[PDB]
């Protein structure tokens, strides 16, 4: 997370950390708990190549990475079948846990948006995670969960920005319709935040608008953060995740 | 080049090395001389973001990088306006030299196929360059130009290979019609060979079939080298480059 | 610590971590609390070149680095004036804290041997720290304090081992009289354990025999861990540190 | 080499490159040819641990590293028996080739000094090699041999400089009598130059005064280059090398 601050303990009870087995169970991506037995993340975190489930664990909301881990194994990885890269799109995946988790005030699910929410500019939205705090700059020990409030920008404006300084033709769309843009040169998500939630407070309720997907670097001029737009994927999600 | 050998000095007289200004004029990509004043390369070598022309140079056929350079300035970079990443396609670009080269025995142009050329599956073709000799293993000093023989394959087969051990749906296309595949777990192009030529000798004439574009790593199981298919962009190339 | 395990929280109440200012207060060396206001460490951790006192802090006994630090400022660094490199010797230093620590169950001083103490060859001693778990392999998060049991050996034996597979003449001394050796190919101190304590329980009392100083790598054949011999510098230590 | 320039072809016909076997025969140190079958280098290049001769080669004077190698194997490594580290001293070694080399105007031996030469300040002296051109900055391709003219400074002045900014006691000698000091903040030897020659022109004849040994970094204030003083080691050399 570029900018923002350490999250209070009482916030974002749905944030998860994904871990891969190596010299230690290392954090490589975020996620969100959307049901007691399902985690929502980015496909590029766990694909497009098939991975060994045994080498994967999930860790539920922790204030500091690694310090009080209780790692949960995963029975299934479902990756959106149109996923190949994040720039093409469908950067979205589901992790099914081997057991349903017990929920509490500090660990519980996030609400998905109804299909028709657009998340226009000026909505209040936060992104969270344990990624880099700037380009090629890791989150320091003790690895506190960070949050940063990020401005949403309309897709056609974001797409036009991405064309600035580029050879790509103006009519060749960069930012796709299944994506959402947010952030600026002070406030952004970054590497290690992928797969985590962008959430907005609508009519009193926190809703997941996006999954951290990609960008050109982190907090660079005219290159805002790109997120998988969750509304585009609700039917796919509900094919696997009970309501 | 993975699984290759050093090229004899009489061969590949069209090969070029692209150089970027830092502590020295470092090689970052290959190219091919297709006209006395024009180099054909990959877009991803030089875009999608516009970079400074003064920081770029071209080096013509050389047995050993850096030893006896004669570096040529570039007057123009033309990047296909559809390019944004290699996986989406249109990974092709032209460099116009400030001067025509005085062509010779050691240096000369490669012939581009006619639009109708069907390079048959299995045809033995050659890819050349100064890239990595395996995954994350750089070509050692003294940086001899390498060559490797690689069998062309049908896009349908290469697509189906990319889908083995992958979550991507089988009907979702990974290898596209503007691409061409070649190579296997012993023979392949690699990082720093990008932009460089895949050539096939067809009824006795060396034709450029492909531009080194991308892959999942180098020489991995079921992940052949992917090349921009030259016949596909013939008209765009001829829009700028004289016959 | 190589070939060790995580220390129980009741043990090694004298262990300290030295911290240097960068992007965070990074651990670079261990130390031992030998008086409420004094830390014993290795000179090479802080010299031979004079560095800024404000960039240094001390952290007292902690189960996991970084998690719940309470960092203590240092009012003075005293480096043995004979020190220039560990191989020459006099690798020993004192840090005077700005304040006496309020000693307790969890935090307290280690006892230094009397000048006459002959720690016998073979005696089982313990070395503790947050250093590397093998050559060029850093202690993983969450950075638990480790311990390992290491047999003391006679300098004459350790010297002769250092000379095996070496050009150094057999009469030319490598391990010196102000040094003490311990460890084997399974058990040893390592990089980042430097300055930290080698302790032996002698007729029921934990005495500090050594300061982690140097070695040829960690846990290599015929290259035991070398430690500054505490009895040797007792008078210098007592020149500054009250009984 | 820090400062100075690429050496003309016609100079330093006695410079050698030492190579270790890995992905390629990589340069790790210099040396000088002092007899057709003997090379003079620094012990720390090839010790103090016994190394496998088969993994070692010597390369005689080359204008550019790697480009026209003819590597020679070594039958014997003789390391000064008092060597353990460079700061202790006796940083000197001999490589015996399996065959005597043929000498020419471009490849031939350097003259050793008579025992009584002191090489006082103001003598004109050059150091040569293929090392780093500044701290942690490698010599770029095409790796030209560099030279730099360096001022000699008297041992007691150099030793006093090394004490400046240090904890080490003023009467604890840092720069030993078997060493020689040369260089300043613009002109110095560096990592990869070790084992190579410092040579001075005395009464018309080029003489090797030093072997590149150590220092604190390269071209830092008050930290000039330190060399093994060849006059101290002439009897040892002549025990092995015919006159
Ligand atoms: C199977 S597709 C694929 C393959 C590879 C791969 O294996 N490669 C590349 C191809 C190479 C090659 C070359 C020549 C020949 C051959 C044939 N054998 C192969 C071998 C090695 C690598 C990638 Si990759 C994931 C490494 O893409 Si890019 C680093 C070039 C990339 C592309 C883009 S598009 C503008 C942005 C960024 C980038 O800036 N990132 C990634 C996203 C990060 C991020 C994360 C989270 C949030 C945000 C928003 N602030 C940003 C920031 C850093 C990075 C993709
Ligand atoms: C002012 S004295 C000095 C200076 C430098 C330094 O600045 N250098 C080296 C010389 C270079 C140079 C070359 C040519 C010319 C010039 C002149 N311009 C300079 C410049 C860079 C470096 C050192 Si240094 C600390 C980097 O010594 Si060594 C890496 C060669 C070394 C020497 C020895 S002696 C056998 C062992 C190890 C080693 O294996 N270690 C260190 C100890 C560690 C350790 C720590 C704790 C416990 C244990 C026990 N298992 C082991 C393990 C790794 C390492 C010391």
């Amino acid at each position: 997370i570029v900018g923002g601050q350490e999250a209070p303990r009482s916030k974002w009870p749905w944030q998860v950390s994904l871990r891969v087995h190596g010299p230690y169970w290392m954090h490589f991506c975020g996620g969100s708990l959307i049901h007691p037995q399902w985690v929502l993340t980015a496909a590029h975190c766990v694909g497009p190549d098939v991975k060994d489930l045994a080498a994967l664990r999930v860790q539920l909301r922790e204030q500091h990475l690694y310090y009080q881990d209780q790692l949960l194994p995963v029975s299934r990885i479902i990756v959106h079948p149109q996923f190949y890269t994040a720039q093409i799109g469908a950067d979205i995946a589901l992790l099914e846990l081997e057991e349903p988790v017990k929920v509490s005030s500090h660990v519980h699910t996030v609400t998905l948006p109804p299909a028709s929410e657009t998340f226009p500019p000026g909505m209040p939205c936060w992104v969270t995670g344990w990624g880099d705090v700037d380009n090629d700059e890791r989150l320091p020990p003790p690895f506190p969960l960070k949050q940063v409030k990020v401005p949403i920008m309309e897709n056609h404006i974001c797409d036009a920005k991405y064309h600035l300084g580029a050879y790509t033709g103006d009519d060749v769309r960069i930012v796709r319709d299944d994506m959402l843009c947010a952030g600026n040169t002070r406030r952004d998500s970054c590497q290690g935040d992928s797969g985590g939630p962008l959430v907005c407070k609508v009519n009193g309720t926190w809703l997941q608008a996006g999954v951290v997907s990609w960008g050109e670097g982190c907090a660079q001029p005219n290159r805002p953060g790109i997120y998988t737009r969750v509304t585009y994927y609700l039917d796919w999600i509900h094919h696997y995740v009970p309501k």
